[PDB]
DNA sequence: TTTTTTCT
DNA sequence: AGAAATAAA
């Protein structure tokens, strides 16, 4: 139930969800490799970018992130929304609703562009404003997957390039979207939002932290390499989500 | 069917 | 509100 799985969660801590977000976490990874081949305010720019069309992909999310990161690595990219005109329309990962994503892109150019290096200091700092102002740029409810997903990748972009690090608030509730409600209804008749921030307060573990941990354990990666203890809770967890 | 969104 | 937007079998 919510109170082993919060007590488990809160052993692994935000210093286990940080282990295996800067270790095993593949979106990670492709970011750290496309922030070497690319100025860090465009990269901040095209995560967020990039965030708001991962939608209806046509490929698995570590697959398409690399797509991402491969291709713009070494490229001058001036115009966002240009830049996904090409890109987009011959990719293999992401060939679904390309006007429609091509169209959330070009509404949120103007917020992209407010994103000097300084801002994004101050977005790192206030990841709250940030989940609200994207969702206002686009006129939709801050609680929808890709603006919440966008905040995720924002922290991971932002943490690489600042060299700092800031949890995730704890007001922003994990994405909702297909795969968390069938983990969710493995483990309880709760509705997930209510149910993951009960787990996300008890554990002191922000929700999108526990996101984190949640899809590469369920996925099959591996442990093995964390320290014993954190090693011993997350198979604790797996026990319980897998 | 399984793998989010706009327009309003 | 809820029909429609696209790729794969
Ligand atoms: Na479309
Ligand atoms: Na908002």
């Amino acid at each position: 139930g919510s109170h082993m799985i919060a007590r488990i969660i809160g052993e692994i801590g935000i210093e286990g969800a940080r282990f295996i977000e800067e270790n095993i976490d593949e979106q990670f990874k492709a970011l750290r490799y496309l922030s070497k081949g690319i100025d860090s305010e465009t990269f901040v720019k095209l995560v967020i970018a990039n965030s708001l069309v991962s939608y209806q992909l046509t490929g698995k999310g570590e697959q398409w992130w690399w797509e991402f990161a491969k291709y713009f690595y070494g490229r001058d990219v001036k115009s966002i929304y240009l830049a996904y005109k090409e890109f987009l329309p011959n990719s293999r990962f992401n060939r679904r609703l390309i006007p429609q994503k091509l169209s959330r892109i070009r509404r949120v150019e103007t917020f992209l562009s407010t994103l000097t290096e300084e801002r994004i200091e101050e977005y790192y700092g206030d990841m709250s404003s940030l989940w609200g102002s994207i969702a206002r740029a686009l006129g939709v409810d801050k609680e929808s997957k890709t603006v919440v997903f966008s905040v995720k990748m924002f922290g991971y972009a932002a943490r690489i390039v600042l060299s700092t690090f800031n949890p995730y608030p704890m007001e922003i509730p994990i994405p909702e979207d297909s795969r968390i409600v069938k983990l969710t209804k493995k483990l309880t008749n709760e509705k997930p939002r209510k149910f993951w921030m009960k787990i996300a307060r008890e554990s002191g573990v922000p929700p999108l932290h526990i996101d984190s941990i949640l899809w590469p354990l369920l996925g099959g990666a591996s442990i093995d390499s964390a320290p014993p203890e954190l090693r011993d809770k997350l198979a604790e967890l797996i026990k319980i989500i897998r």
